[PDB]
């Protein structure tokens, strides 16, 4: 027998519907590969139990907490399974977007001005050093909790009496946010795989911000890849989101958000170390552009895991 | 029935003898606190079966990486065990000297002039530019390994041409390594047990630098608690280290080692998320003169456990 493959889908997060159709694209796309895959939902089973159901190595198409932040990872390297993606360290650091932005401008890599605030600082009653601080963004803003992705939680403020709103929001979805100077784009992402960085994609929603609709639902949302930058200003935004990652210490593959502000300067907005794989999400739209089908992708991916 | 505590000790790391010793502390104060405790050794017990075991929680009295740097904490999680000290992200970052640092300047906290390097890198062998960044730090400089500790794999460099060597050396220990502006001292390291910071301990080795001999082998090595600091010095060191910690995202228990420079401004050297419990151990000595048994400071460090 060949290796057994353990699709990784579902799960609990708040993007479990999102990783259900991610892992129903990776497992068709590894069986056309000649990969004996087969799909588990943690929800479902347990886990722990991955080895002695007769799995040698993972393929994690899982989003957010509990898949993508470390902890599945520690499981995953106790119990010997080589798996997809980045490590303990890489994962729990990408997943956390403070802690993310922190590393990134004490590497002197660009950022959008932002303030933090932890749960207790919010409900206890923001200080006059903080309230100044939000102040001092100007408005919009964007809110964000610390450790999403597909755009939950997170919401455009455009009164100054509505940042409460926006913050009672995220604090629904995690215990640390983030509001941030609003950019104003255009937006972009770029997908690493290996040592390869994939051609950037500009995305244009047609709302306020790429949020979930955006991303999922919207047949409206257009995308230009390649994106239609000079080439020097690829081989820029190539080139941060390289120094970006390898700053984080992610591996395997993955895919960093970019957007451009009014100064005419790329600004890193996170690193997601298990990107969306349905087969209309970006790392695949990037993937196609450099000469792969989805199949050679998840292929591609698997290979390079330990 | 009460719960059965599994007190983690040994392990694969370089710091194994010191885990030994730790975890036999441990062992008896947590007894001794009317805790039932057992000792379990990862290196001789297959620790995803802990849970299967009967343990309800795990005191961690691990030290290096697979017992502190977020792996095992990871497995925890997902076996569903209440364990002590920081989740997956903090133990993962505070393992990782070079991912504290950039976090830490990040934050706009002190920290040392320091260069990194990766495996690749000097197995390439040095540019002219990564030479000339070297050059900028002045000597001496410590070289140290980004994910050890005990002082295991380091040097100090006092001429231009012992570089190599000392790369040499802490390359056998990491494929991360930080050549850092060698500081004056004096030396400090101040414990977190929950929300209080104790008071802080002054450091004074009898050689070169606090080395593994001094740390556990010598009796020549000096300890000040309290450390003689000014009033004021010893609340700015408190208020530094606080900051630090919560930077970083740790939890439960920990120590920061921190020094002075010869501008009498301190720097961060690193956190550390399972400190060591021995006889030689800093967390104990700062615990008693706070007042605490070793006993009442181990069941403590259990109660604060998730
Ligand atoms: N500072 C900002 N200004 C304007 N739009 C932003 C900003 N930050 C994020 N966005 C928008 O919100 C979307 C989601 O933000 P992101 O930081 O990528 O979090 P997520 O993990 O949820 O994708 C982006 O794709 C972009 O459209
Ligand atoms: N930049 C430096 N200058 C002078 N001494 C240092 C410096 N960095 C570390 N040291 C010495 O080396 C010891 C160990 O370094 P540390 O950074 O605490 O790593 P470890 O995890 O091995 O303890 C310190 O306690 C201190 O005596
Ligand atoms: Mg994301
Ligand atoms: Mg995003
Ligand atoms: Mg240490
Ligand atoms: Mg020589
Ligand atoms: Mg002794
Ligand atoms: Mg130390």
């Amino acid at each position: 027998m060949t290796d057994k493959i353990a699709v990784l889908l579902g799960g609990t997060s708040a993007e479990r519907e999102v990783s259900l159709n991610s892992g129903a694209a990776v497992l068709a796309g590894l069986r056309e590969g000649g990969i004996d895959a087969y799909p588990v939902d943690p929800k479902e089973v347990d886990v722990t139990q991955l080895k002695s159901m007769g799995f040698q190595k993972v393929f994690i198409a899982l989003h957010g907490r509990g898949g993508e932040d470390g902890t599945l990872q520690g499981m995953l390297e106790l119990m010997g399974l080589p798996y997809t993606g980045s490590g303990v360290m890489a994962s729990a650091l990408s997943m956390d977007k403070l802690r993310s932005k922190l590393l990134w401008q004490g590497a002197g890599l660009p950022v959008a001005p932002w303030v933090a605030l932890t749960r207790a600082e919010f409900e206890k009653g923001l200080s006059d050093k903080q309230l100044a601080e939000i102040s001092a963004l100007g408005l919009p803003v964007i809110v964000k909790p610390s450790r999403e992705g597909s755009s939950v939680g997170m919401s455009k403020v455009v009164a100054e009496n509505a940042l409460q709103d926006a913050l009672r929001l995220a604090f629904q979805h995690d215990e640390e946010v983030l509001i941030e100077k609003w950019l104003s784009g255009p937006e972009f992402t770029v997908a690493i795989l290996g040592e390869e960085i994939l051609p950037s994609i500009r995305i244009q929603p047609s709302g306020t911000f790429y949020d979930y609709e955006a991303k999922y639902l919207s047949d409206e949302t257009q995308y230009f890849c390649p994106a239609g930058l000079e080439a020097s200003q690829e081989a820029n935004l190539q080139a941060l989101v390289l120094k970006a990652w390898t700053t984080l210490g992610c591996k395997g593959w993955g895919r960093i958000d970019v957007m451009l502000d009014s100064d005419g300067q790329f600004y890193l907005l996170e690193a997601n170390t298990s990107p969306g794989m349905t087969s209309h999400s970006l790392v695949p739209m990037a993937a196609r552009q450099a000469g792969m089908s989805f199949s050679q992708l998840v292929v591609r991916i698997l290979e390079l895991a330990d």
